[PDB]
């Protein structure tokens, strides 16, 4: 075939919060050939991830103006110049926001799917690059014992909803926070945490956390920052671990919020350790063969926001920095 | 037999900086009796220390601070670390001539109870007794504990040490030079920086005071960035270090002395940097590691006696000066460790 390839470019660099008018749709024409240099695969992009690191990549290796925005996503091989991928099987990894991409598959960037007995939308999230951040970030970096109390921020979403599920499986008391009432209702209905609150309904964030924890916070999984780290630093305990995954409060800000209560690290004998998921990708098969017995069984679940089409995909990345995503924000580019 | 026992009392709680005025003086009568309490010894305090925790045992009851603190009671005297000779006992491990270092009150004579990770015996006299406040005591143990067990160091790695000519800081940077390491310091005066470059053998050093852009100072000093940080300061300083740090690089949070004296506690912005740099900010109290005080003393006393560790001290005479001495530590007119002699020998 010689099909028309619909692409989402970034026009120019973003300074603050993203708008849909920082990105434009352009078209190329892909010849469905055995591809551009005999080391490569040609894929058809099935599902795409709208995940929040993309804002830090939108700043002045960083993205280049007039070219597609790179992201993770699930893809079907249409043709190959690589040895261990034939035509008709599945990968996940860094693809361009296209309908059809030619990529070179390097090991801990791009991964083959062997288990299609679960949704292939989950391989942008749960069994993808959000879910590995929750395995890796809770079991190494947070270093947990049972009974110990876990706090998850942006609990609602991607990374956050597996951290909490893995904790009320270990024997921990887990509290989450989220933006709207419907996002906060899932934490107790579906994912079945012990408590939850709406941080947007809290005028009282330090007092909110003193309410939820009569016994304090041993573990924190930091996805948010600033004002929430200040509050958590007060409500902590003796040898209290903080796992700094993200800072979504800060990405979208030029002159970014200051943390005041870092003196409660000497006193309260705290470890704040920052990680990157990429480092733990050697433990992906170890993760898959732990969590697929549990997803297949209904111990571990997932909520996804579905955004059908490449058309509503500027719409969908913009939407994270406000939290329109009721769970993990997937784009469907192709259904079959 | 009676003693005329002078004391240093605290008036009421501190907000902001201490002054010589937030402290007061009394005299008591102490009987030199063979004391019935339980496992209690009547000591005679010889030397005392001016240590900066004493500020967040001087402020109002807060739950955070109350992990190392108990908070000082507004009437009855200031507690702290210092050396002490036993002038009659009610213990097994201690008798009528033995010396102790530990947490005594700021008086001439005290009835204390020895506890294992509080009060420690001296069964080594070859070295100064004033040193069991600092080097052979609690500042030197912090330096051993927090550099070898929290900064998790390997040879050749680049170390930045803050409040570097004070008690804990000067030892860190020698313990670091005693491995492969590249040690740069920071201190207040010119007299202080000329002890880092010469006496305590640091590779380079500066005056944070005489530096306008602090990142520019640390990008001059380390071209290839910081691997280990011994954090004795906070604020401005911790922000500069986070942009000057290497990947999988560690930070040991000993103290944060810039903050203690502030009501409105200063913000560290770029703690964002620890994701993309895989960095570890780790806090400790020394209290947790006093089980390795035997394994400390078996190490350092071979290195002082051979001339591989160097140390300065700032002695002031009598309890009279012990207000003036704890105050001027927050400004920094202590050169090394601030000792207060109550009685010598
Ligand atoms: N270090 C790593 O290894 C690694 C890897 C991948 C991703 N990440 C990062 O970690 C986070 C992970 O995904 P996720 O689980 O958070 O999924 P998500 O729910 O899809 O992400 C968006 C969430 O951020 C919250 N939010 C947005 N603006 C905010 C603001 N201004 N202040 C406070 N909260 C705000 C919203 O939740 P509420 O209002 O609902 O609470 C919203 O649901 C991101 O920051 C991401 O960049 C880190
Ligand atoms: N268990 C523990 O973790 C533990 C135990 C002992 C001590 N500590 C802590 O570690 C720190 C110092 O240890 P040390 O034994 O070396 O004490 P020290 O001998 O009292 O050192 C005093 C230093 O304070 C500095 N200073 C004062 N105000 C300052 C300010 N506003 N900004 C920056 N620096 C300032 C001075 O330097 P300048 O001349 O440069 O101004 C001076 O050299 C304290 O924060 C203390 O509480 C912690
Ligand atoms: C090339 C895409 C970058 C992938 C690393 C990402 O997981 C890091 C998230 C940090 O916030
Ligand atoms: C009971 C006295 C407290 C002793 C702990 C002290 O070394 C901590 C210093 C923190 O800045």
């Amino acid at each position: 075939m010689t099909a028309t390839n619909k692409q989402v470019i970034l026009k120019d660099y973003v300074s603050g919060f993203p708008t849909e008018s920082d990105f434009d749709f352009t078209t190329t024409t892909v010849e469905l050939r055995v591809p551009e240099g005999t080391n490569s695969v040609l894929v058809k992009n099935l599902y795409l991830s709208c995940d929040p690191y993309m804002r830090i990549r939108m700043g002045k290796q960083a993205y280049t103006p007039g070219q597609p925005i790179q992201g993770y996503g699930v893809s079907r091989i249409i043709e190959s110049g690589h040895p261990d991928y034939k035509k008709g099987d599945l990968l996940w990894g860094i693809v361009a926001w296209e309908e059809y991409s030619v990529i070179t598959p390097m090991t801990h960037a791009h991964f083959k799917i062997q288990h299609t007995d679960v949704p292939l939308s989950y391989y942008t999230g749960l069994l993808g690059m959000p879910g590995m951040t929750a395995y890796a970030g809770f079991y190494e970096v947070c270093s947990p014992k049972e009974g110990e109390t876990v706090y998850v921020s942006a609990a609602s979403g991607a990374v956050g909803q597996l951290v909490g599920q893995l904790a009320k499986m270990m024997g921990c008391y887990v509290v989450g926070s989220a933006g709207s009432k419907e996002k906060v209702d899932l934490l107790k209905t579906k994912f079945g945490f012990d408590d939850a609150f709406n941080y947007k309904e809290e005028s009282d964030l330090t007092a909110a956390l003193k309410r939820c924890f009569p016994n304090g916070i041993d573990i924190y999984f930091e996805n948010v920052g600033g004002k929430m780290l200040d509050a958590v630093l007060v409500n902590m305990n003796m040898h209290g671990r903080i796992a700094v995954c993200g800072m979504i409060s800060q990405y979208n800000l030029e002159n970014q919020e200051g943390v005041h209560n870092l003196s409660n690290i000497i006193y309260k004998r705290n470890r704040i350790q920052g990680f990157v998921v990429s480092d733990f990708y050697d433990k992906y098969s170890k993760f898959l063969e732990f969590v697929l017995p549990h997803i297949r069984e209904g111990k571990i679940t997932y909520v996804e926001d579905v955004a059908d089409g490449l058309e509503k995909a500027p719409e969908a990345l913009v939407g994270l920095f406000h939290g329109k995503n009721v769970g993990k924000q997937v784009v469907v580019v192709a259904r079959e």
